[PDB]
């Protein structure tokens, strides 16, 4: 059904993809919580994927900001490059080679490939983790950005909040890939003033939302080295229990854009007050906020 003619010549270059997801890239993902890869697929190949996405959108396959999931083989058969991307295991292979501990899954049940079009109309983008807990199975988030000649002011950046560090703002440039931790990387999307396409791949982990992820250790060594304690916190999903307190201002400002919804705000308002009534938790949150202010 996709006509099959592309505006530019390209190579479905699996080896390039595999080589882009290097040991160094994986070490950064594991250490910093995120990593950015420019010109990952190559311009022709990225253009080809975008063309197929625009086609899907012309033929009303995007459904209410609009999204489509490519789990449906019936749909995938219409878009050969997107179908090949769905079946590609290069990402899974590199990550499981360099980061075996994440226990990522090859089954098609444990990957999600989502397409998203954002009209460019402001909207609602709360601060969140891609895996907020519970039953969510996501371990690695993989974002492919597809906006050519993106310019300052176009907006649509993803803002990352490595816990208690300086925030990182990442422009959604054409053929840029962002990988980050679904269960311990706080983020939000900034408002877009232009049309914005993004392709998202989520890789599930068998060990996500484990019991040891829902606790913090205080050790004797920490007493003489708080950095080590903060560093374990930064890389631990337990931070999700503390993020709304530590980043109240950021969460609240995002909700103001949503207002510009009443239930989401009341929910925040209630959570913030519950924290403040929990004296020990609150003192702890405030010390973390102090660490943040010093960085
Ligand atoms: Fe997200």
């Amino acid at each position: 059904k996709f006509p099959g003619v592309y505006k530019e010549s390209f190579t479905r270059d699996y080896e390039r993809l595999h080589n882009k997801i290097s040991k160094e890239v994986c070490d950064q993902l594991d250490d910093k919580g995120y990593v950015v890869i420019d010109d990952c697929f190559g311009h022709g190949w990225a253009s080809a994927l975008l063309e197929e996405m625009r086609w899907l959108n012309e033929n009303d396959h995007f459904k209410p900001i609009f999204e489509v999931d490519l789990h449906d083989a019936a749909l995938r058969t219409k878009v050969p490059e997107l179908d090949a991307l769905f079946h590609s295991t290069e990402l899974l292979q590199a990550l499981t080679t360099h980061l075996p501990q994440y226990d990522l899954q090859f089954s098609t049940s444990d990957r999600t490939l989502k397409l998203q079009r954002n009209a460019g109309h402001g909207g609602c983008f709360p601060c969140h983790y891609d895996n907020p807990g519970a039953p969510n199975k996501r371990k690695v988030t993989c974002l492919l950005y597809l906006n050519e000649g993106w310019k300052e002011g176009d907006g649509g950046e993803v803002q990352l909040f490595p816990f208690l560090q300086q925030p990182v703002t990442v422009a959604p440039k054409m053929d840029r890939v962002v990988l980050f931790q679904s269960d311990w990387m706080l983020h939000r999307v900034l408002p877009s003033h232009a049309e914005r396409y993004v392709l998202t791949i989520w890789l599930d982990g068998a060990k996500v939302n484990a019991p040891e992820d829902a606790q913090l250790r205080l050790t004797q060594s920490d007493l003489a080295d708080w950095f080590g304690f903060l560093e374990r916190l930064r890389r631990s999903p337990v931070q999700r229990l503390l993020s709304r307190g530590v980043y109240e201002e950021e969460y609240y400002e995002s909700l103001m854009e949503c207002m510009q919804c009443v239930e989401l705000l009341k929910s925040h308002e209630t959570h913030v007050e519950n924290v403040k009534r929990n004296g020990p938790l609150y003192g702890f949150i405030q010390r973390l906020r102090d660490v943040r202010a010093m960085n």
